[PDB]
């Protein structure tokens, strides 16, 4: 116990893992009386002591680190104990700045998290770059840590660089914020920022004094990534040079072109040549239920963005589809909103949408939001509303599943009821 792991789950058994492969001494403690993972730490790590129930302070108090999951709070009194008395409130990020040995790019934000990270991964591998990706809900980041690794690609949550002391990332962005002092502290020690152009709250402190490289939708100026237009069409574009038509990218909608900017900024930033960047562009075709093409039936486009399950998510999608297509969206929405404000729905809805098809615990609330906006319809089942959808799209129009809300008021993740809507529109006649 000169280091405790504080609570298990994912990144607890990481720590776990890493500190024993490197042989350090260790003990684990969790406030549950039987955590689910207690069974497998009991099995794999029968060595490892390991105390569950009240945090004792004492014990807590006889360690110089502690490593507290993410999704744990730093309220608990014995940790507030242990912090009033001195000890690093640490985890598992804060573990792998200290330990890592090869430049960081650092990605967080509202959304479009994983589709950045994936794509600047993607980018990586193509560049020929001894490249290992994680954070957040994917692998973990120590799993990662091996002197091999010539660049790391994380993707973060709040809550990991709560305990992050210092990041000291190569390159570090916010990319988007909606309904932000947590999402800042990636900038601690950032030698780069990538910002966001169309959203203030993206600028740290920093971006006065270190490189500070942006994406936006815009005509791009010098340090820029932007849409350059000519001869009627649009181009992904580094300051005046285009590099590539939107129309050889794999992914659709304009919020896709700004992720993509902003993958090519961060892979700028450390050195990855254009020629990989662009070749792993054109053949990235996006993360599941990211506003992914479905169908293309008598004129009319089907796609599924089932993981719009926020208010941010949608309204970007919904701009950002409806700004690349030849004709309206009819959206699908609603689920479990989780008290969110809809209004910031309505005006986006107005302008792209002909009409929006409605179901799940939360209609009610959105068609409250939208009010007179465009043609509300109310349905039971995602069944009926792609039926109901299809007979109201015309030719040119595109079908958007993008719900603004969970699911798990009808289905068991998003993944499901994108599933089934996809399903649903194969069986359209
Ligand atoms: N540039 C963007 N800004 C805001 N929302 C976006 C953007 N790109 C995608 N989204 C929305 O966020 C959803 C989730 O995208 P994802 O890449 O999985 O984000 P995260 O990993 O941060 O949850 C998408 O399905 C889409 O609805």
């Amino acid at each position: 116990h000169f280091r405790i792991v504080v609570g298990l789950g994912k990144s607890g058994m990481s720590l776990v893992r890493y500190l024993a492969r490197r042989g350090l001494p260790f003990a684990v403690v969790d406030t549950r009386e039987n955590p689910p993972e207690l069974a497998t730490l009991r099995a794999q790590y029968p060595q490892v002591e390991v105390r569950c129930g009240e945090l004792d302070a004492e014990f807590l108090c006889s360690a110089r680190e502690l490593y507290v999951s993410p999704g744990l709070s730093l309220r608990t009194p014995a940790l507030v104990q242990a912090a009033a008395k001195g000890v690093r409130i640490s985890g598992d990020i804060d573990l792998f700045a200290r330990e890592a040995k090869a430049p960081i790019v650092a990605i967080t934000g509202s959304n479009a998290k994983s589709t950045v990270t994936t794509l600047v991964g993607e980018m990586a591998v193509a560049a020929d770059k001894r490249v290992a990706v994680g954070g957040n809900l994917g692998t973990p980041a120590l799993d990662l840590l091996a002197d091999d690794i010539e660049l790391y690609v994380l993707e973060l949550s709040s809550f990991q660089l709560e305990t992050c002391d210092r990041l000291n990332a190569e390159v570090a962005t916010v990319l988007n914020v909606s309904e932000h002092l947590a999402k800042h502290r990636i900038f601690r020690g950032a030698r780069q920022v990538v910002v966001n152009r169309a959203d203030a709250l993206t600028r740290p402190l920093i971006a006065d004094t270190v490189p500070c490289w942006s994406f936006g939708l815009n005509k791009p100026d010098f340090k820029a990534f932007g849409l350059i237009e000519e001869d009627g069409q649009k181009w992904l574009a580094f300051q005046f040079d285009k590099l590539l038509p939107v129309g050889e990218l794999k992914i659709r909608g304009a919020h896709n072109y700004s992720n993509a900017l902003a993958a090519l900024a961060l892979g700028h930033a450390v050195g990855l040549p254009f020629d990989a960047m662009l070749g792993a562009l054109k053949a990235f075709s996006g993360l599941a239920h990211r506003c992914q093409w479905v169908r293309e039936r008598q004129g009319v486009s089907y796609y599924d963005d089932s993981k719009a399950t926020n208010v941010g998510a949608a309204l970007a999608a919904i701009e950002g589809l409806g700004a690349d297509i030849d004709g309206k969206l009819v959206l699908l929405a609603g689920g479990d909103g989780k008290g969110a404000d809809f209004h910031d729905l309505r005006e986006p809805v107005a302008r792209f949408c002909r009409a929006v098809v409605l179901l799940g615990r939360d209609a009610g609330l959105i068609a409250q939001a939208l009010g007179n906006a465009v043609p509300l319809v109310r349905v039971a089942t995602l069944d009926e509303a792609v039926r109901q959808a299809a007979e109201l799209a015309r030719e040119g129009d595109a079908v958007l599943l993008s719900p603004a809300c969970a699911s798990l008021d009808m289905f068991k993740n998003f993944e499901e009821r994108g599933r089934l809507f996809a399903k649903a529109v194969e069986e359209l006649a």
